[PDB]
């Protein structure tokens, strides 16, 4: 099954954290990366003191069940998501979100697929459109149609 995973990091210098997470995704059992979007920069919209986010999308081929894939993404967040710089580990700065999982619809306590808010997030839709422009959602909405309707601002490459 082709799962599409959004990866974001708001560390001040996030390239090494993002690469550690991508390496970790490729090492998930019974799975392997098919394609990775470019890295994109998303400035914060409200308070300008928060760092920019680095955002990307990953196509992962996997035979795992959806909740099993979520277990691994959450393990990676626990293992790689915090960075130490001086005397303490900072807060979690890495987010891994399952956007789509084949054409399955999931609505459990733990997992909502398609991701509940991806249709409002250019930082999710634009990297996904780069790697899967013909993507169709389980209910028949088209990724191109969503971007056409909202005319989201394009994001700069990192
Ligand atoms: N520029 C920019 N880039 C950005 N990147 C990412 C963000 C916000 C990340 C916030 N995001 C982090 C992961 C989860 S954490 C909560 C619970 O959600 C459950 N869950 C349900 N369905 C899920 C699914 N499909 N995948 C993964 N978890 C899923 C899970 O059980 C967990 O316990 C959702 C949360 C959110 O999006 O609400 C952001 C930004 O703000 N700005």
């Amino acid at each position: 099954t082709v799962a599409y995973i959004a990866i974001g990091s708001n560390l001040a210098s996030p390239l090494e954290q993002v690469n550690a997470a991508l390496k970790a995704l490729g090492d998930i059992p019974e799975s392997h990366i098919l394609t990775v979007s470019s890295f994109y920069r998303t400035p914060p919209l409200g308070p300008q003191d928060q760092p920019d986010y680095l955002n990307a999308a990953v196509a992962l081929e996997t035979s795992l069940a959806p909740e099993e894939l979520l277990n691994h993404t959450q393990r990676i967040e626990l293992q790689q998501g915090r960075v130490r710089k001086a005397e303490r580990w900072g807060p979690r700065t890495l987010d891994l979100d399952i956007m789509l999982f084949g054409n399955e619809v999931i609505n459990t306590e733990r997992l909502t697929v398609p991701h509940y808010d991806m249709k409002n997030r250019g930082f999710m839709l634009w990297p996904l459109f780069e790697i899967a422009p013909e993507l169709v959602f389980p209910d028949g909405e088209m990724l191109r149609q969503i971007l056409h309707t909202r005319a989201f601002d394009k994001l700069n490459k990192w």
